[PDB]
C-alpha cells in the first residue's frame, strides 16, 4: 500500500533513487568529471555545510530570543494583576494570551502546512532510510515550523523547540541544495552537482545534526545523534562534514550568548536550555549510593516503557479526531491549551508556603510550586537541575509537578502544533530524580540537582532507547566530562529495562504513520523462505523491449503505477532497467523513430544533456500523443541502467533484504537459476514493500 | 599473491568468513536458538565487554606504573654521578641502562613474537577489514608486547605506549572469546556462541577501542577512533557495547590515579600522559590571532606530509636490513638506542643557561634543554603543554628539541620493538607550536601552552588524517569542551593541506606490508570494465558435484589452494558453495557412502554437531585415505551454503566491489546472463584479490 502519514497528512509514498547509472550520459559519478569541476563540487560541498550550520545557529537564536520575550512580557501582564490581588483577572489574561498564541500556531499548521505538526524526527528518520516523504522540506513548511514553535513554547504548552529544530535544519539544507524555494530556484550552474538523492541524503544528514546541536549546544552529541538514530547509511567522509556543520552552530550560539549576557538583547536576553550554567563538581563515590542510583535507572526504564505504552494509545485516539476534519484539529489544540493554562495557574493554590516568588500567601512565605509552574519550561528545568539548593522544593509540591507533566506530556504530543519530546521527558525525568534525591536526605552526598540530571537522562533512555548520543548530550549540557561513568550507568539500566517491555517511541510513531521503514536485520523465519516463493504470490513482471513502440510505453504509463521496467529483446537478452521518469522524458522530447533502428552514441547527446536528465519536474497527463505518433519507435538503450543488482530464484528473503539495505536499492531483479533456453531472463522485481516483515506475514501467515 | 607482512613477519594471507550459512545444522543465527540460549549469549556478550575494559585498564596502569619506576630510578643513578661532577660516568650509566632495556625489548620480539613489532594498528585495521592476519592475537604475542613496551619507553626511545595499548586490548578480547590461550582453552560450553568470525570482529572492535581509551583517558574518543579509522563494518548495537567497554577503562584509570596521588604507589606514583592536569581556561577570541592559528594548521599539513614522505623512505630501507637475518634486526634496535642516548645527553651541553634542573652550569642558572631531553617523554609533553609559563623555554633550545625529535621520529619507528606513532608526533607537534607562540610574543593573548596543544593536534591531522576522533581525544585530554572550535579549525586545514600531497600514514604502512585492504569506493575506470571481462583473464572454475567421489575431493585439496568450490550436478543445477574447511571434516570423520545415494536429514546430525562444525583446528596432510576409500562417495549437500551471493556476467567491477564490501563477502559467484540450455550455471568466482585496483591495473594496464 502506497499510503502513509507524513506529519498530519495522509500522502502517497514512493522510494528514493540512490543507485548510480554508470552510463557517461548521466554523469552520476563525480570522479569522472573534469579536474576543474571536481574542485567546484568540493568547494560547494563545504560551503553548503558551513551555510547549514550558520543558518541553523542564527535561526535557533531568533527562536530563543523571541520565545522568552513573548513569554517574558506575558508573565509581566499576569504579574501586574496578581500584585493588585486580582487573581481572577490574572487567570483570564494568562489563559487568553496562551489561547491566542496557540491559535496562531495551530491555524498555520492545519491550513497552510500540515506536515509541520510534531517533532519531524520520525520523518527525517524515514527520509534517510530511503522513503520519499512528500511536502517535508519546503519553504512554507519551514516558516510554519519556525513561527508555530515561537507561538507554542511561549504559550506554556508542554513541548520544546528541541524537536522542531532538527526539522528546521533539515529544511535549510534542502533549500540550499536547490537554490531556494521550489518555484523560486536560482539557476546557478554549479548547483547541478547536488540534484540527486545521494547528495540530498548527505545535506539533510548535516542539517538534522545541526538541529540537535542548536538545541543542546552539543557539537559532538549532534553528530552522534544522526549516526546512531536518524541516518541509515554512513561513511567517514560524511562524518567530518557533519562535525564541521555542528561546530559552526556552537560558534554562533556562544557568540550570541556573550552578547545577551551583557544586557544588550533586552531585559529578557538570557535564554533557556542552552543557558545552563550548573556543573556538578566533585561527585563523591560513596558506596551507599549504589541503591539510589540503580533505582534511578530502574524507574527510568519502567516509566519510560509505561509512557511509550500510554502515548501509543493517546496517538491512536488523536488519529480519530484528526480525521473528523480541519476544524476538529483546531479545537483539539485549543482544548489542550485551555486545560494547560488552568492547571498551571490553579495548582499552586494547593501548595504549601515555605518561610523566607510570593504567590497567594503573605510576605515571609514564598510558594515553591509557583517557581516551577508559572515560569517558562526551560527556566523550570534549571531550577530542578540547580546545585547547592538542598531542600528548595518540598516533597508534596514535587509530586504535583511530576503528576501534572505526566498528564501534560501525554496530551500535548500529537496536537496540530510543532511539538517535541525531549523537554516533556526532561521535565518528567527531573521531577522523580529530585524526589528520589530528597527522600534519601542526609544518607547521601550526591547533590539533589545531580539526581535530577540522572533522572532526566534515565527517562529519555527508557523511552527513546538511544544511549551513546544521550550520554554526550548530557555531558556537553553540564560541561562536565567526569560525569560520564555515572551517566552511562543509568542509561545502561534504563535501556535494558525499557527494551524488555516494548519498542522505542520513534519505532512506535513510525508504525502508527505506516511509513515503510526497513530494519537492519532479517527475522529468523526469513531464512526459511526464498525469493522465488515470494514472486509466486504477486502478478507477473511488466517489461519493455529495447526498441519499443510508443503505444507500449504509453500503455505501461497509464495502466500501471510501477516506477521501473526491465528492458528485454524477446535466447532473449536482459538489457537492464529503465525508470518511469526517463520514459516520460522521451515522450515529452518526442525523440521518435520511423523504423526499428537502434541509434548511435551521438544521437542521444543532441537531445539530452546531463542537467535535464536529472530533473524530475515532469508529469505524464500533460503529454499529448496523437495516433500518428503511437506507431513510431523509441530507442530505450541509451537511457537504460544496464547494470542492476540481481539475485537468483533460490536466494532467501533474509539475504536479499541484507543486499537491499546495505547498497541502498529501490528495485532488485530476480534472474532464473534454472538455466534453460527459451526462458525469460527476469522472473521478478523486489521492492521495499516486498521485503517488509509486516507484508510477508500477511501473504504467508504460517511463519510466525 | 597470498604473501604479505604481518608485524615484522612475512606470512600467508587468507580472508575471514563473515557470511552466514542458513542451514539449521550450523546454527549461525543466534535468533534461531532457544529462549534460554539467547539469554546466555546476551549475558556473555556484556560480561566479555566488561572484562575487556577491566583488563585493558588494569594492564595500562601496570605499564604506566612500571615505566616511570624503571626510568625514575635510572635517572637517579645518572643523577648520582652528575652531582659529583662526573659526566663521563653518568653518560655510560645512562647509555648502558638504555642499551640493556632496549636489548630485553628487542630480543623478545625477534626471537619469540615477531608480530609484536610496531604499533599493531595497521594490522587491526586489516583484520577488521576481513584479512586473516596470522599470529596477531596470541598469548605470547600479548606478553611480548607488554614487556617489550615497558623496556622500550623506559629506555628513552622516541615511542609511546599509546600505539601498543590498542593491540594489547585486541589481544585481551581475542583470548577471552576462546577461553584462554590456543592450546590451553577452557571448554566451557557457553563459549561456543563466540567461535565465529562475526563475533570475533565484535570483540576485537571493543578491545581496540579500549586501548585508545586507556592511552588518552578518552572514553568517547576511543569509540570514535574505532568507528572512523579502525573498523570497516559498524552498527548501533556494536556502538553501545564498545562505549560500555571504554567507560570501564576510565573507571579503572581514575581509581588508580586517586591511589597514586596519595603517595601509596611509591615516590614515582604519579604517571604520564593520562596525568595531564592543564586545562587552558578563558581562551579569548582576539581578531589578530587569525594569522598564527591558520599557520598552525598550514604547517601541520606541510610537515605532516613531509613526515609521511620521509617515513615511507626509511621503512623501505629498514625492510632491506630486516631481511638480512635475525641478528641484523637486533643490531638496528641497539644502534638506534645508542644514537638516542648520546643525543639526549650531549645536546644539553650546547644550550644556554637562564637565570634562576641545574645541568653543567653553576647555581643561579638552570638548563632549559635538560628539562625536556633528560626526562621521560610523557613528562616532556606536560612541560611544553604547561600554561602560565610565558617564556620558560628559549627559542634556540626549542629548535634543538624540534630538530632532534624530527630525526628520532623517523628512525625509531620501524625497529624490531613495540613502537608507536602518537607520542613522536605529539612531541614534534608541540615543539613548533610553542615556537610559533613564542615568536608572536606580546602580540597575542592565546597561551603558549595552548599553541603547543594546537600544534600537536595539527601534526597528527597532517600525518594520520583522522579528524573527528582527534578532536574529542584532545578535548578529553585537556578536559575543556570549550576548546572545540579552535581545535577543529586547525584539524580542518591540516587534513586539507595534507590530503593534497600524499596519503595517511596508515595507508602507507598497509601498502608497504602488502596487506590486501579493500577500499570503500571504486575507481572511475572500474565502471567501464565488467565482471565477465575479468573472468576471461583467469583460469576456469574448479567445481564439485553434489554427491562426489572421494578421489575428486582429494584431488582439489592437494592440487589447488582455493577455499571454496561451487557445487553442481552436471540442465545442470547450481547447488551453492562448499568451503575447504568442511571438505577436510568429512574426510577426517570418514562419512563415506557405498553407492551414489543422497542422504536424509537425520544422517548428518549423528555425525556432526554445530560445535565441531565451527572448529577449524584440522589439517589435511594428517588425513590418510587408502585406495579402498577413494572409490566411495560423500554427500556434500548438508554442508553446502545453498544461498551464496551472485552477480551476472554483465555487472561492472565497480558495482561488484560495492556488493563485496557492504555485505562482507569472501567469495562471489558469477552466473550467466546468456540464458541458454546446456550451460554451466557458474562461470566465475570473485575474491578479494580479483577486486583490488592494484591487481586489475596489472592485468588490464590500459585503464589508468
Ligand atoms: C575553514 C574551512 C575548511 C573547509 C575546507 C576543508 C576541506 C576538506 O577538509 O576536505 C579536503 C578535500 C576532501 O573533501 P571531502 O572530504 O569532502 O571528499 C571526500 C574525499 O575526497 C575522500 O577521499 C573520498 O573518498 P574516496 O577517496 O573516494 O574513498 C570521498 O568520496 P565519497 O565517499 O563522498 O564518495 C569524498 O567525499 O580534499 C582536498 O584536498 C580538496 C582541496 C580543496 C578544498 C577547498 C575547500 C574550500
Ligand atoms: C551494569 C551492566 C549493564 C549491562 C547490561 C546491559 C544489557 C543491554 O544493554 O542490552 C539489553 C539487551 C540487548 O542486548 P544487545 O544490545 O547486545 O543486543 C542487540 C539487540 O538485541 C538488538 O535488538 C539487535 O538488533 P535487531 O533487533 O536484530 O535489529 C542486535 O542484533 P545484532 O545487530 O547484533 O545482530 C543485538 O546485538 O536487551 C535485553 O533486554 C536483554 C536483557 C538481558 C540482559 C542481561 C545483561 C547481563
Ligand atoms: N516493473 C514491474 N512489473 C511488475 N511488478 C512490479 C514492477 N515494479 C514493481 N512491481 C511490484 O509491484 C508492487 C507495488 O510496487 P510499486 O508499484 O509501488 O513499485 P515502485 O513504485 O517502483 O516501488 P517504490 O514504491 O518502492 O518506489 C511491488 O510489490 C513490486 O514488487
Ligand atoms: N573454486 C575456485 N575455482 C577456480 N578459481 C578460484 C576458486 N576460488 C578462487 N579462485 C580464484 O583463484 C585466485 C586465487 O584465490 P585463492 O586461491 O587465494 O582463493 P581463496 O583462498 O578462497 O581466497 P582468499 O585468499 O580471499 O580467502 C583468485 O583470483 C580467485 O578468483
Ligand atoms: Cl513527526
Ligand atoms: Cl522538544
Ligand atoms: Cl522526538
Ligand atoms: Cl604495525
Ligand atoms: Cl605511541
Ligand atoms: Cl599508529
Ligand atoms: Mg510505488
Ligand atoms: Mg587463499
Amino acid at each position: 500500500t502506497p499510503l502513509a502519514l507524513v506529519g498530519a497528512k495522509v500522502s502517497h509514498i514512493e522510494s528514493l533513487d540512490y543507485e548510480i547509472n554508470e552510463n557517461d550520459l548521466f554523469k552520476h559519478d563525480w570522479r569522472s568529471r573534469s579536474k576543474a569541476q571536481v574542485f567546484q563540487y568540493i568547494f560547494l560541498k563545504w560551503t553548503l555545510a558551513c551555510l547549514v550550520g550558520l543558518f541553523t545557529g542564527l535561526i535557533a537564536t531568533l527562536i530563543n530570543l523571541a520565545v522568552e520575550n513573548i513569554a517574558g512580557y506575558k508573565l509581566l501582564a499576569v504579574g501586574y494583576y496578581i500584585a493588585q490581588d486580582r487573581f481572577w483577572t490574572g487567570l483570564m489574561v494568562f489563559t487568553g494570551a496562551n489561547l491566542g498564541l496557540t491559535l496562531v500556531a495551530t491555524v498555520l499548521v492545519v491550513y497552510f502546512a500540515p506536515t509541520a505538526a510534531g517533532p519531524g524526527i520520525p520523518e527525517i528518520k524515514a527520509y534517510l532510510n530511503g522513503i520519499d516523504t512528500p511536502n517535508m522540506f519546503g519553504f512554507t513548511t519551514m516558516m510554519v515550523k519556525i513561527v508555530g514553535s515561537i507561538g507554542a513554547v511561549a504559550a506554556g504548552l508542554d513541548l520544546g523547540k528541541e524537536g522542531p529544530l532538527v526539522h528546521i535544519g533539515s529544511c535549510i539544507a534542502s533549500l540550499l541544495g536547490q537554490g531556494g524555494p521550489d518555484n523560486h530556484r536560482i539557476k546557478w550552474r554549479w548547483l547541478r552537482y547536488f540534484n540527486n538523492d545521494r547528495d540530498r541524503r548527505d545535506l539533510i544528514t548535516c542539517g538534522s545534526a545541526s538541529g540537535v546541536c542548536a538545541a543542546f549546544r552539543s557539537p559532538v552529541g549532534g553528530v552522534l545523534f544522526a549516526l546512531e538514530e536518524v541516518a541509515t547509511w554512513w561513511r567517514s567522509a560524511l562524518l567530518w562534514r557533519t562535525f564541521f556543520s555542528t561546530a559552526v552552530v556552537v560558534v554562533v550560539l556562544r557568540a550570541f550568548i556573550e552578547i545577551c549576557n551583557s544586557g544588550k538583547c533586552g531585559l529578557f536576553g538570557s535564554g533557556g536550555l542552552i543557558m545552563f550554567d550548573v556543573s556538578h563538581v566533585e561527585v563523591r563515590y560513596h558506596a551507599a549510593d549504589i541503591i539510589p542510583v540503580t533505582l534511578i535507572g530502574v524507574f527510568g526504564g519502567i516509566l519510560g516503557s509505561l509512557y511509550n505504552h500510554l502515548l501509543h494509545k493517546v496517538l491512536r485516539l488523536y488519529n480519530l479526531i484528526n480525521q473528523k476534519g480541519k476544524i476538529h484539529k483546531v479545537l483539539l489544540s485549543l482544548g489542550v491549551s485551555l486545560f494547560t493554562s488552568v492547571c498551571l495557574f490553579g495548582l499552586p493554590f494547593l501548595a504549601e508556603c515555605k518561610p523566607c516568588k510570593q504567590f497567594n500567601c503573605p510576605n515571609g512565605y514564598y510558594n515553591d510550586l509557583s517557581t516551577l509552574l508559572l515560569t517558562t519550561n526551560d527556566d523550570a528545568v534549571r531550577n530542578i537541575f540547580s546545585s547547592n539548593t538542598p531542600n528548595e522544593f518540598g516533597m508534596v509540591s514535587l509530586w504535583i509537578f511530576f503528576g501534572l507533566y505526566c498528564i501534560l506530556g501525554l496530551i500535548t504530543f500529537g496536537i496540530a502544533t510543532p511539538s517535541g519530546l525531549f523537554l516533556p521527558i526532561i521535565l518528567m525525568g527531573s521531577a522523580y530524580g529530585r524526589m528520589l534525591g530528597t527522600a534519601m536526605g542526609s544518607y547521601t552526598n550526591i547533590d539533589q540537582g545531580l539526581y535530577a540530571v540522572l533522572g532526566a537522562a534515565s527517562l529519555m533512555a527508557g523511552s527513546m532507547r538511544m544511549t551513546v548520543s544521550l550520554c554526550v548530550i548530557f555531558l556537553e549540557l553540564t560541561n562536565n566530562l567526569l560525569l560520564l561513568p555515572i551517566t552511562m550507568f543509568v542509561l545502561l539500566i534504563a535501556k535494558t529495562v525499557g527494551d524488555s517491555f516494548n519498542l522505542s517511541i520513534y519505532e512506535i510513531i513510525l508504525h502508527l504513520k505506516g511509513l515503510p521503514f526497513l530494519e537492519a536485520n532479517p527475522e529468523p523465519w526469513m531464512r526459511n523462505l526464498t525469493v522465488g516463493e515470494l514472486n509466486d504470490a504477486k502478478p507477473p513482471v511488466v517489461t519493455l523491449n529495447g526498441v519499443e513502440k510508443v503505444a507500449n510505453i504509453v500503455d505501461v504509463l497509464r495502466n500501471t503505477t510501477h516506477n521501473a521496467f526491465p528492458v528485454l529483446d524477446g535466447g532473449t537478452e536482459l538489457h537492464g532497467l529503465i525508470l518511469r521518469a526517463h520514459l516520460v522524458k522521451v515522450l515529452k522530447k518526442r525523440w521518435f523513430l520511423n523504423e526499428k533502428r537502434r541509434t548511435e552514441e551521438w544521437e542521444v547527446r543532441e537531445k539530452f544533456t546531463p542537467v535535464e536528465l536529472a530533473e524530475r519536474e515532469d508529469n505524464f497527463d500533460d503529454v499529448a500523443i496523437t495516433s500518428s505518433e503511437m506507431q513510431l519507435y523509441v530507442d530505450l538503450h541509451p537511457l537504460t541502467n544496464t547494470t542492476p543488482y540481481t539475485v537468483v530464484q533460490s536466494m532467501s528473503v533474509a539475504k536479499a533484504l541484507v543486499l537491499f539495505r546495505s547498497v541502498g536499492l529501490r528495485h532488485l531483479l530476480v534472474v532464473p537459476k534454472i538455466q534453460a533456453s527459451g526462458m525469460s531472463p527476469v522472473i521478478g522485481i523486489l521492492t521495499r514493500q516486498d521485503l517488509r516483515a509486516y507484508n510477508i506475514l500477511q501473504a504467508f501467515p504460517h511463519l510466525d
